């Protein structure tokens, strides 16, 4: 099932945050593609407007 047992990726741009401090941190999305940083997963989620969740930490 995975799905419910996901991590919700944190999706905003805090005031107090410049870069996604090159936080290298891969995850596997519910879409089933790897994203290289939870931030970038969220960024993609926002740009595309999707309900991606982290299925698990690290690559697919």
């Amino acid at each position: 099932e995975k799905q419910v047992f996901s991590r919700m990726p944190i999706c905003e741009h805090m005031t107090e945050s410049p870069d996604c401090s090159r936080i290298y941190d891969p995850v596997c999305g519910t879409d089933g593609v790897t994203y290289e940083s939870e931030c970038k997963l969220c960024l993609a989620r926002i740009e595309n407007k999707q309900d991606i969740q982290i299925v698990k930490d690290g690559e697919c």
